[PDB]
């Protein structure tokens, strides 16, 4: 019940924070692990938005309130959390920096705050649940339920007092940001994705894409969206696999509730069924995550070592299949 918001020492503690000097080289690369740094992931995003927006795009004690607001209103679930949401905003970045002059001011900075906020009040449950069982949500939200949903939050959050970063953008300029926002969220939906990727590989390969034209734009940007999304598929083997672990906790206990409800859960969810997900990752990488970066490559080729990559890891999943599988930790 009602958006969760901040102390005053949450968000006076992320002002005074400096990013260790050794991890500035670092958090410039793609294949970047958030994951030893916990810490630090709120300094991390500040330092981001102000590298790629400048020091001064937003002011400061309303942007250190707003992240901390934002972290307390994702819940501890074992996915579709904190460490997800900045790790998603760290690809962002990347991307963002490595073909800086394409997007406008308004276009990063609602690109990044996007990706901070995209997955807001998860509860650890699909579309696909939420539709199936008439969650009241699924009646509010009849197509891209959940992401719809984490739009609202993002915008309840906006609206906490001290935290709306956008209110010294143009009333034009604001309302162009949080439309950015939104059409950034619901393209995360990976329902549209499939659809996209098709369409914009289409316009690439006849030559009809054109990044000044609005529509296109939208679609450029949601495939970007897909992309940081998917991005544990883009780390190194141990650090994928290890999110396949936690994605899959998140599965498993969806799939425990639809066998309380008499359905049998797709067996992606079924804890019960294991062995069946080195292939469902190969189902996965060859249906979504290769296509996208190999799209996402030829539209904006420095992206490439995302696609190399996701390449390398689908090449680990086959090993797996082929029992070939060395030591892991969990
Ligand atoms: O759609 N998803 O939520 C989703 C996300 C990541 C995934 N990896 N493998 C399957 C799979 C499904
Ligand atoms: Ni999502
Ligand atoms: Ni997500």
């Amino acid at each position: 019940a009602g958006t969760s918001i901040c102390t005053s020492e949450e968000w006076q503690g992320l002002m005074q924070f400096t990013l260790p000097v050794r991890l500035c080289k670092e958090i410039e690369l793609f294949h970047f692990d958030i994951g030893p740094f916990e810490n630090m992931w709120p300094g991390i995003f500040v330092y981001m938005v102000h590298r790629s927006c400048g020091t001064s795009c937003f002011e400061l004690e309303k942007l250190c309130r707003f992240i901390m607001s934002v972290k307390k209103n994702y819940r501890r679930v074992p996915y579709h959390n904190w460490k997800h949401a900045v790790t998603v905003a760290h690809c962002m970045y990347a991307i963002l920096q490595n073909n800086h002059t394409l997007f406008t001011d308004l276009e990063r900075k609602g690109l990044l705050i996007a990706c901070l906020c995209h997955d807001l009040d998860h509860r650890g449950f699909s579309n696909s649940y939420l539709q199936k069982f008439d969650h009241p949500l699924a009646a509010l939200y009849s197509t891209s339920t959940m992401e719809q949903h984490h739009f609202s939050q993002t915008v309840s959050i906006l609206q906490l007092e001290g935290h709306n970063i956008f209110s010294t953008l143009s009333s034009s300029e604001y309302e162009q940001v949080l439309e950015i926002i939104r059409k950034a969220i619901i393209a995360t939906d990976l329902a549209l994705y499939f659809g996209n990727r098709k369409q914009l590989e289409e316009m690439y390969q006849t030559g009809s894409l054109n990044l000044n034209n609005q529509s296109h734009r939208d679609r450029v940007i949601g495939l970007m969206m897909t992309a940081c999304d998917l991005c544990s598929v883009t780390k190194l083997w141990p650090v994928t696999k290890l999110t396949a672990n936690d994605i899959y906790a998140e599965f498993w206990a969806e799939g425990d509730e639809m066998k309380k409800l008499g359905i049998q859960p797709i067996p992606m969810m079924d804890r019960d069924k294991k062995d069946e997900v080195p292939q469902g990752q190969l189902g996965f990488y060859n249906a979504v995550a290769i296509p996208c970066y190999t799209t996402l490559t030829q539209i904006l080729p420095p992206t490439e070592p995302l696609l190399k990559a996701c390449r390398d890891n689908l090449s680990q999943w086959e090993k797996v299949i082929r029992g070939e599988e060395t030591a892991t930790w969990i």
